């Protein structure tokens, strides 16, 4: 194996609202030659955010094969440049607005959505893991364990193997998530590779919006102090976890301390992470650590460094 450093790859859940959508107009897939950088930068593990509607147009039907292939290709270069590729459904446990376990999107279309996932790309040797949804919030954090536990059957009928990122209630918050987590003790893996997947970041508010500097007395700690909550709660329930979203502006040094402070906690716990985010179209997003021409991006050197540190034997923490 696990890599500890990173980086999420966004683009192909791009422009919500337009749905079915056009590739190269409202979402946006790796250019050929983009892994290439990110290898040479010695990052070797993406997390790729995918967007259901687009995936699944209609409820219990197979897959688009116009976006599903989209997805084969990315697979593809991955494969030839030695990256390993978490799927992301990335949809904030609902399809069409409407959240899972609602009448008009029952467990049992979304447990459908993750069999097909499963079976079509439980094959490519890119796939490194299951993120099964991202960031259940609202009316759905109630609904979500017996949603999730749908999922986690939805992939195991066809991957035994792989591991399975799940997520927590309120946006899978690490500061919050003791308040939320006990629920998915009762998750049930026949083959024992679950691994809690919690997100994090370090502005004002904790929207990653960051639409303030650090301020007067920011903390450095700021970073390590919102996950513990979550590493704690591994540590007491014998469980793996994960960080699937963090990222600071690339504008202030004490962003940069904070995320150094972070990495090393992590380190320590054997918490692997992706950075939030590369991508092939950010533009001038505050986040991005995408080349750009006049951009710097300090973030990856952090990256960088964090990821020589010996990758640690298995998702921690260690029990
Ligand atoms: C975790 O929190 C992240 C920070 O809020 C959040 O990032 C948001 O990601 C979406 C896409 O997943 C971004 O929307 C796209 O923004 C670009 C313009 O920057 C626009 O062209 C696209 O059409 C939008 O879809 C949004 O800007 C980010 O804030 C993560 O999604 C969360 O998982």
């Amino acid at each position: 194996s696990v890599d500890l450093i990173g980086i999420n790859v966004a683009g192909a859940e791009f422009t919500g609202g337009k749905l079915p959508g056009k590739h190269g107009t409202h979402y946006f897939f790796p250019p050929e030659g983009y892994f290439e950088y990110w290898s040479e930068q010695g990052i070797h593990t993406v997390r790729f955010p995918l967007k259901w509607e687009r995936l699944q147009p209609s409820l219990n039907a197979e897959l688009d094969d116009v976006y599903a292939s989209l997805v084969d290709d990315m697979l593809d270069q991955a494969k030839e440049n030695d990256i390993k590729v978490i799927l992301d459904v990335h949809n904030y446990a609902r399809y069409r607005k409407k959240v899972i376990g609602t009448e008009d999107v029952p467990v049992s279309a979304y447990q459908d959505l993750m069999e097909r996932i499963a079976k079509r790309w439980q094959g490519h040797d890119a796939l490194f893991a299951y993120d099964i949804m991202n960031e259940p919030y609202g009316s759905a954090d109630k609904l979500w364990p017996a949603a999730a536990q749908a999922g986690i059957d939805g992939v195991r009928k066809y991957d035994k193997k792989r591991p399975l990122l799940i997520e927590g209630a309120s946006w899978s918050s690490a500061a919050r998530w003791p308040r939320y987590a006990d629920e998915l003790l009762k998750l049930k893996d026949p083959a024992d590779n679950m691994v809690f997947s919690a997100h994090v970041f370090i502005d004002e508010d904790a929207s990653g919006s960051y639409k303030k500097g650090p301020g007067k007395d920011f903390e450095p700690m700021i970073g390590v102090k919102r996950v513990e909550p979550f590493v704690n709660w591994l540590k007491e329930h014998g469980k793996k976890g994960h960080i699937g979203e963090f990222g600071i502006p690339n504008d202030d040094e004490r962003w940069l301390d904070a995320m150094d402070k972070l990495l090393a906690y992590l380190n320590e716990n054997c918490i692997p992470i992706n950075y939030w985010a590369a991508g092939p179209s950010w533009g001038n997003y505050k986040l991005s650590i995408e080349p750009k021409d006049g951009e710097k991006r300090p973030q990856v050197a952090l990256l960088k460094k964090y990821a020589a540190k010996d990758n640690c034997s298995d998702f921690g923490p260690a029990k």
